[PDB]
């Protein structure tokens, strides 16, 4: 099939498109910003894409390679441009055209349910945001609300802190093996290698709907550390600060929590449990 | 022949206003019980009520120790901008569009900067110009606002006033405001008297237009003339001074809007408009 990639240039949509590619896939690059709705109209009504996939949106830039670049003032309009208005754009183009689209956005609009209480089994797909502790994470909780309204036309993908095997700036191993001080706290992540198959599987399928796309569980930054330093690394050592040491140095703060991944699992039940996943990804890490 | 009108933001200045209008028509008005944010709550108002017709006078523009969307430049208010002034509008477009109930959104012209120099080959921002001031928080998010009510061009009547001046003082009117100022950033701008504006907009949702409209009385009128105005009409004692732009920048939190709108698509439609200089001549006789 044809499938048009908004973000192909991008950290994960790169990892999508070689993966699509090696499947025998047709990729094409969108041209159009996600935002200029008439050029992605024009771009979608020529290309007459099978699939459309959103690796979208502004999480680093020039200064700060976190989300704490969207907390300058003059950064708003680029928060709303790139991590809502363009994605609704895809969606509203999309679902005219009757072309499945799959939005990957974020887990990072929940904080909680991540403090192994009995009673507590993770933020569901149906569950509203309860994080505002960060701009990016505001605006995307909206997204997330608004992507819901395409219930059967959307595949609203909520992935959290991804990991690659392969190290790179954006890849959270990466990223805290890179931090002078650690906040270690439980929380859903995302191992990209073991995930992406399953994501372009339920764009493959039409799938739709909101689903929490983390490993089932939680780990923590000091198991992950723990992990390098007991399969390579046994010199390794680190500082732990608290959630009060870190605001007080960031621009935000960060969202802590177990997404509830019933819904996914029940679809692709042989997904790695984080520990498991992680162990996995340690063990074939290259420094 | 009289309708059930659902009015969001009915205890609002604007809201109320327009709601007091209404049964002076002999219409009824039914005040929204619903949070426009929480969309399931609205869909079940809606299905409810069964409206002829939804009309939206609901935002967030000031807050405790804030008069003015100064409010909204604070940490920890972006939520409540986006909620109020994006998602909640967003919210009431999607599920009247699902019940084919007629939606009036009150929005704003302040998301525009420039055409107000009497250059004679600038004729105003018009329905289909894409936002391009971005100094307030207010204006970056009611921009994307305005860009997502043109998925509704047929379903929703999306109406940029700025600038509200009422024959009645309030702290939220225009007059009211300037009077009240120190100092004034005289500058000219398309203003909307809501004594004048507010029978078209009802006509308008009588007859269920639907698009975008400018939504301003035709022309230009400067803080300086409006002032200038009451003195020799109303108070011939009345003195002010005045200050630069950058001046105001150094004592507010964010910048302001000035603009012209073009207004021919209102004016194709109803020519009677009374242009600013007229229209404030009939308020301020009135006051
Ligand atoms: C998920 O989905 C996104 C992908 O993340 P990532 O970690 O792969 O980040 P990344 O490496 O920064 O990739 C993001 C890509 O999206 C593009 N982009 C941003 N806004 C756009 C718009 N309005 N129109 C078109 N392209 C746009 C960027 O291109 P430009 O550099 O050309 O802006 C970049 O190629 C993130 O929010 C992620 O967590
Ligand atoms: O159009 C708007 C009207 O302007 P105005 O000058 O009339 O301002 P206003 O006097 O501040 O009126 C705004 C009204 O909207 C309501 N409101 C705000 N957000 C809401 C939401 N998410 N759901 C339901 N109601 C909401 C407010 O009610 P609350 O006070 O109950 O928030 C208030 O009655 C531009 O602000
Ligand atoms: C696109 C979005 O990117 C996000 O990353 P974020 O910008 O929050 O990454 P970091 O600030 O590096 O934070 C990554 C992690 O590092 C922790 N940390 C940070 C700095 C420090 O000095 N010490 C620490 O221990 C921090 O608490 C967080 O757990 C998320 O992936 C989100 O899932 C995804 O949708
Ligand atoms: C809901 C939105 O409200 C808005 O009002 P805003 O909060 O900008 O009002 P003010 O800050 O009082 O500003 C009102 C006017 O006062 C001027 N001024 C301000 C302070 C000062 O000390 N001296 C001055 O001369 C300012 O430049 C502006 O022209 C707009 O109506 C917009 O159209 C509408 O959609």
């Amino acid at each position: 099939m044809k499938w048009l990639i908004f973000g192909n240039k991008g950290w994960i949509g790169s990892m999508v498109s070689k993966i699509l590619e090696q499947q025998g896939e047709q990729v094409v690059g969108a041209q159009s910003r996600a935002d200029d709705e008439s050029a992605v109209e024009r771009e979608i009504s020529e290309i007459k894409p099978d699939r459309v996939m959103s690796f979208i949106g502004r999480t680093h830039g020039p200064g700060y390679s976190t989300i704490d670049y969207l907390e300058q003032s003059g950064k708003l309009v680029e928060n709303v441009k790139d991590n809502l208005y363009g994605p609704l754009c895809l969606a509203f183009i999309c679902q005219k055209y009757n072309i499945h689209l799959t939005y990957l956005g974020t887990g990072c609009i929940f904080e909680g349910q991540n403090n192994f209480s009995a009673d507590e089994k993770g933020f569901t797909e149906n569950d509203k945001p309860n994080f505002f502790g960060s701009s990016y994470s505001v605006v995307k909780g909206f997204t997330d609300r608004l992507m819901h309204f395409f219930d059967n036309d959307v595949l609203n993908l909520r992935i959290r802190m991804p990991i690659t095997i392969e190290q790179n700036p954006r890849s959270f191993i990466t990223k805290i093996l890179s931090y002078s001080r650690i906040c270690s706290i439980p929380n859903s992540m995302t191992i990209l290698d073991q995930m992406i198959p399953v994501m372009i599987d339920m764009a493959r399928n039409k799938t739709t709907g909101t689903f929490n796309f983390t490993n089932p569980g939680l780990v923590s930054h000091n198991e992950i550390l723990s992990l390098i330093r007991d399969i390579h690394k046994p010199n390794l050592t680190w500082e732990n600060m608290s959630r009060e040491q870190q605001l007080a140095i960031l621009k935000a703060d960060r969202s802590n929590n177990l997404l509830n991944t019933d819904k996914l699992q029940s679809l692709y039940p042989d997904v790695p449990d984080i520990l498991t996943g992680i162990r996995e990804v340690v063990s074939k890490m290259k420094f």
